[PDB]
């Protein structure tokens, strides 16, 4: 259990990219209402489930870097 | 068995101000997003609850005052 920045860095991207784009899409879909509404909640978990797992990327990379303050 | 439309009037009204709260509600937070964001599953899942039971009982009340009750 392991993991180097460059791998920290990929994969906070991905997380980032993954996070962003279901918010955006999510921005729309809210607008998309009562024709996409079957998909509502896909999309509301999603998001959902990508900032929480974005998080929880930071608090385990966070105890790794000894990161415990801000800027 | 019998249907009353008033108080499926009644039924279907407390739905529509409910429906219509969540409506709004939801789109407060799509716009509050990174924030609530913890809430985000929650309100969608009212959402198409709400109209997922207005679309219920629109099918509901299709079917049975379709027919006719003599008093």
């Amino acid at each position: 259990m392991s993991e180097g920045a460059e791998e920290l860095k990929a994969k906070l991207k991905k997380l980032n990219a993954q996070a962003t784009a279901l918010k955006m899409d999510l921005h729309d879909l809210a607008e998309d209402l009562p024709t996409g509404w079957n998909r509502i909640m896909e999309v509301a978990e999603k998001t959902y489930e990508a900032y929480r797992q974005l998080d929880e990327f930071r608090k385990s990379t966070a105890s790794l870097e000894h990161h415990h303050h801000h800027h």
